[PDB]
């Protein structure tokens, strides 16, 4: 399923080309502007440990997740991945620890050296 499909078929969107962040577009977005660093961005997401063992959704708060792009208010993989997305796009991200919580992890939610999977829909972005 989705994590393995990203491993096998994802595009490497890292500058380093170390496969730290792999992407597949699931549904195409509208127009051709992606957000610029500093933009306030609005998403829905479903996430989990690649293990499948914990799971997490914006829908659980019943409202979109908002943050400011590339100001590291989210993991590096999100600052990277979301920057590549067009409005209304849905993407799958598979993320090595180096672009998430690293060998330190973030307990109790995230263990050491965890690979994370997300499905992300980009709803909108505004130039804060
Ligand atoms: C480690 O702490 C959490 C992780 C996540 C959800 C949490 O609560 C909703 C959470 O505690 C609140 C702090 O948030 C941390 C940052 C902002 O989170 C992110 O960078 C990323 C990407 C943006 C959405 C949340 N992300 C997460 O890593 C989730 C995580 C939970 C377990 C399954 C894998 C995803």
């Amino acid at each position: 399923g989705a994590p393995a499909t990203v491993t096998e078929q994802g595009e490497d969107i890292t500058s380093k080309k170390d496969r730290g962040v792999l992407k597949i577009v699931k549904r195409v977005g509208n127009g051709e502007e992606t957000p610029m660093i500093g933009d306030k961005v609005y998403v829905h997401y479903k996430g989990k440990l690649s293990n499948g063992k914990k799971f997490d959704s914006s829908h659980d708060r019943n409202e979109p997740f908002v943050f400011s792009l590339g100001k590291g208010q989210v993991i590096k993989a999100w600052d990277i991945g979301v920057a590549t997305m067009k409005k209304g796009e849905i993407a799958h991200l598979l993320i090595k620890p180096e672009y998430a919580y690293g060998s330190a992890g973030s307990l109790p939610k995230i263990p050491s050296n965890a690979t994370l999977f997300f499905e992300i829909e980009l709803l909108d972005f505004k130039g804060e």
